[PDB]
């Protein structure tokens, strides 16, 4: 049979570990398979091998299944390993730390890999790509037919099935700022489907049980395949979760019956589904600054911002306890969930790609780090070519190191091509065979092969046998480049075509994410002779470049590692075409900008693509600021030449002031929220935020961790910053500290673009 895997569990069925994996069989009906013949495993790197007396060893902390005695490779060096295998995956970590003892071995290896991801890795699993099985058909498991997989064989190329998706959004009370599952009810909840579905569930006067019953149900009616949210992960799950508990209805999802859990990297498991949260991956996009659902959406074109309705979020109740506002409240909720299945149309194809790619679950592909994620794809290849993963210190990760080159000028350009030289990374590690297992030390005979040493850092690298990770690229490359022959095939605005371009463009992300991950100090690979190598590679033929762009008619505003910015001209195709003949690397264009603005000599910048949209990259202020931070961005970028940008600044930030002081504002925009992560009176920082989280003892309840206060400055005699009074005690007054708003941050946010304009009235 082929499979196709959507999620993967495991059960310990009395004290005997159980693998599950729910998948789409060949004839399209939802199936588990099943192993019980697979057991956990870790690696010990003995100076002396006894296995024996190693079992007997281990045995006294817990059972043990086997202790076998293994050739593997170590940095490419072949060495022998103790194969310890636990009965349980519960018992690795009392095995582990007891395993160190008694000096046969030195060190301990793998033995922090999560039993489901072990198996497929050693049984060659691959998530949301078609996989052939030879397994017994034996009964039901539940509602799902359940097979006992005999062995697994590989993969067949093939189109993903249609699979049934459900987006859904949540609305809570939220009365007093941040809610709290134990009273404040699941106000709304819509949901829509792949199939053309959508529906309300509203609840009765602050009573929620016909809403998460109504969810469930259509959950287990439907069946989805796929559950999508925004930023589900985050809050929707973990309210309904113990909002669910509060109520005594269960919130039974899953295909087994069962309820959501929390797992890895914080993202909630649905056992026989996908789900995915939108929040996880759109967060790694540099380009929106902002990120919420509205303007995501409108980023991507779903939905148009502007043709849509849009509440302030922090008054659900209001419009929840108004029979005038409940119907518009409503459309406020479709919109979020017909923007969120729209995202989907956008992102699931190229995360399911990504998740075969790699090798994570489509649950967890998108919620873990780009570092994670690749270290996942290590590991998967690491056993393939039986080699013994290295150990790990920590996880923080830190997004790719841009080392600036070419510092720019400070200063508004027009018409500009941003150049993407992330396929240079790969190359550089290929064509010099870069790799943890390839760099010499303080013993340099120079092998027969011969050496390579990179430039003036100094570092030496066999030529030899091709190490780890050029190998892992090499191979990345050839799948690549036979998809992308393959698109020729069918017609460019066929499905067959963008489901290839799709998977093509996986690979890339996944190969030009090496050089990050080299990096990061946390990394089981990580080695930092190797990654100064490759930047010193990557420096001196990007000055190459730089130098032979001024021998062409072309400016270059900006340079890093993995970018240059240069004015657009006829010229750029013959820069292009010189990489591709004198470095054999592939050059595309990224960003085609009308105009420019860079505030900082750094990678901080405003650009307007021809289409329109505004895009910012670079980094406690009210929602007034933010929209004139804005605006005045958008009406730089849209003004020609430095003089008519400020005219048109200075009225702006005057005209708003001229409003404000007429009081005319929306009281909305003028409030400042601030999260309170920790206790009060912790950090005792005696500013505005506790001061307004002061005046809530009269009356108010609240104190506690997790609250948005949201204060706003009104007149009257005090010390610096303590008049911050809650949005809610301002008795329909509208007599609002204007000198405040005007002086220390509507000014301050337009001065924060002030590259050529002071403060001026
Ligand atoms: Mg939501
Ligand atoms: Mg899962
Ligand atoms: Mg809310």
């Amino acid at each position: 049979m082929r499979f196709w895997p959507l999620d993967a569990t495991y059960s310990v069925v009395g004290g005997v570990p159980e693998v599950r994996v729910f998948g789409v069989d060949g004839e399209g009906r939802r199936v588990v398979l099943v192993d019980r013949r697979f057991r956990p495993y870790f690696y010990a790197k003995c100076d002396k091998c006894d296995a024996s007396l190693a079992k007997s060893y281990l045995s006294r902390v817990a059972p043990v299944e086997a202790v076998e005695v293994v050739e593997r490779r170590f940095f490419g060096r072949p060495t022998i390993f103790l194969k310890v295998v636990a009965k349980v995956p519960e018992d690795v970590r009392k095995l582990r730390e007891a395993a160190l003892g008694a000096p046969g071995v030195v060190d301990v290896y793998e033995a922090d890999i999560r039993y489901y991801m072990r198996y497929m890795i050693d049984k060659g699993v691959v998530p949301c790509a078609w996989n052939v099985v030879e397994a017994r058909e034996a009964g039901k498991l539940g509602p799902l037919p359940l097979y006992e997989v005999v062995e697994w064989a590989g993969v067949e190329e093939g189109f993903p099935p249609p699979l049934r998706v459900l987006a859904f959004d949540i609305e809570v009370y939220n009365e007093r700022g941040s809610p709290d599952p134990l009273r404040d009810p699941v106000v709304m909840l819509a949901v829509k489907t792949s199939d053309g579905r959508e529906e309300v569930f509203e609840a009765e006067g602050r009573d929620d049980r016909r809403v998460i019953r109504g969810f469930v149900d259509f959950v287990k009616e439907f069946d989805p395949d796929v559950i999508v949210g925004y930023n589900s992960n985050g809050f929707d799950w973990p309210y309904l979760s113990e909002r669910a508990k509060a109520l005594g209805v269960p919130l039974r999802v899953d295909r087994l019956g069962g309820v959501p859990q929390q797992s890895v990297y914080g993202h909630w498991s649905v056992v026989g589904r996908a789900n995915v949260d939108l929040y996880n991956i759109v967060d790694e996009f540099p380009e929106i600054k902002v990120k919420t659902l509205d303007r995501v959406a409108e980023y991507f074109g779903v939905m148009k911002r502007s043709e849509r309705v849009l509440i302030p979020g922090h008054k659900v109740y209001e419009y929840w306890n108004d029979p005038a506002k409940r119907p518009t409240l409503m459309r406020y909720v479709l919109d979020d969930v017909r923007s969120t299945l729209g995202l989907a149309e956008k992102l699931l194809p190229f995360l399911i790609q990504l998740s075969s790619v790699s090798g994570l679950p489509l649950d967890q592909v998108a919620a873990a780090s780009v570092g994670n994620r690749v270290e996942w794809m290590l590991l998967r290849y690491a056993y393939r070519m039986g080699e013994v993963a290295p150990n790990r210190e920590e996880r923080e990760y830190e997004p790719y190191k841009g080392a600036i080159v070419l510092e720019p000028k400070p200063g508004l350009y027009s018409d500009v091509l941003v150049l993407d030289f992330s396929s240079m990374y790969p190359n550089i590690m290929m064509k010099y065979n870069l790799s943890p297992d390839t760099y010499l030390e303080p013993h340099e005979p120079d092998p027969p092969e011969g050496v390579v040493v990179a430039p003036e850092v100094g570092h030496r690298f066999r030529k030899a046998p091709t190490g780890f990770i050029p190998a892992v690229l090499k191979h990345l490359v050839e799948l690549r480049r036979a998809v992308r022959e393959e698109a020729k095939k069918y017609p460019p605005d066929s499905p067959e075509y963008r489901l290839l371009d799709e998977r093509q463009r996986a690979l890339k992300v996944m190969a030009n994410a090496m050089y990050g991950y080299l990096g990061w100090v946390g990394a089981r690979w990580y080695k930092k002779e190797v990654a100064e190598s490759v930047t010193a590679f990557a420096r001196a033929i990007l000055l190459d470049v730089v130098e032979y762009a001024k021998r062409l008619g072309i400016e270059v505003i900006y340079g890093d590692t993995d970018s240059l910015f240069v004015k657009k001209s006829g010229a750029v195709d013959r820069l292009v075409k010189y990489v591709e003949e004198r470095h054999g690397i592939e050059i595309k264009v990224d960003k085609d900008y009308e105009r420019v603005l860079f505030t900082e000599a750094k990678k901080r910048y405003a650009g307007l693509l021809r289409d329109g949209r505004i895009d910012i990259v670079g980094f406690d202020w009210c929602e007034l600021a933010k929209e004139v931070q804005l605006n005045v961005v958008e009406l730089i970028l849209k003004s020609k030449s430095v003089g008519e940008a400020r005219e048109r600044v200075v009225k702006y930030v005057r005209e708003v002031v001229e409003r404000l002081k007429a009081y005319k504002f929306d009281l909305d925009d003028l409030i400042i929220w601030k999260t309170l992560d920790k206790e009060l009176d912790e950090y005792k920082a005696y500013g505005p935020h506790v001061h307004a989280a002061l005046e809530l003892k009269r009356r108010g309840y609240k104190v506690g961790k997790g609250t948005t206060v949201g204060y706003v400055i009104v007149r009257g005699p005090g010390k610096v910053s303590e008049r911050a009074m809650p949005y809610i005690f301002v008795d329909d007054a509208s007599k609002v500290d204007v000198d405040y708003y005007i002086e220390k941050q509507v000014i301050p946010a337009a001065l924060r673009i002030a590259e050529v304009l002071g403060v001026k009235e």
